[PDB]
DNA sequence: ATTTTCAAT
């Protein structure tokens, strides 16, 4: 039902930090759903959370979706909501696996974006979007989601910290530059 | 609690 561990509710909070800059994160959080449409079944959903450590938490998603999931006849609407955007390598492991499998929709939020300033890693973003993937990066509705879905929130409601609206436009300004 | 995004020389 839920792939991988769900994250305490401080750890949530440390790594889906919006601020562009912050120090110390040095895990890439990487939580996922996925709709799972068959045409004469009902559609099913699954969910869940990969860390770093086949290395990189993107590649340990693709690695588990092609060793256990991906199926004949069957369409895939993936959305990602990473802690980190990816890096270079990973990017084009992703957009080669999307253009292999035209059956899977990725839709990619992200709450910070890693070496934006890079022109390898912008590189990386750009041929992600050419194969089709979306790359967003999250706002207030994507945390509470996160939160809603992949923490051990306790029933306790989404609590937005300071900043987060400011950081979310700053960074969406970049990736738009980026992605141009 | 007017229940933590925004409230800004
Ligand atoms: C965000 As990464 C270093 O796991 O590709
Ligand atoms: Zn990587």
């Amino acid at each position: 039902y839920f792939q991988g561990s769900a994250m305490d509710p401080p750890t949530f909070t440390f790594n889906f930090n919006n601020e562009p800059w912050v120090r110390g994160r040095h895990e890439t959080y990487l939580c996922f759903t996925m709709e799972v449409v068959k045409h004469h079944s009902p559609v099913s959903w699954k969910r869940g959370v990969f860390r770093n450590q086949h290395c990189h938490a993107e590649r340990c998603f693709l690695s588990w979706f092609c060793d256990d999931i991906l199926s004949p006849n069957t369409n895939y609407e993936v959305t990602w909501y990473t802690s980190w955007s990816p890096c270079p390598e990973c990017a084009g492991e992703v957009a080669e696996f999307l253009a292999r499998h035209s059956n899977v929709n990725l839709t990619i939020f992200t709450a910070r974006l890693y070496y934006f300033w890079d022109t390898d890693y912008q590189e990386g973003l750009r041929s992600l979007s050419q194969e089709g993937a979306s790359v967003e990066i999250m706002g207030y509705k994507d945390f509470k989601y996160c939160w809603e879905n992949f923490v051990y929130n306790d029933d306790e409601p989404f609590k937005p910290w300071k900043g987060l609206k400011y950081n979310f436009l700053f960074l969406d300004s970049k990736l738009q530059e980026i992605l141009e």
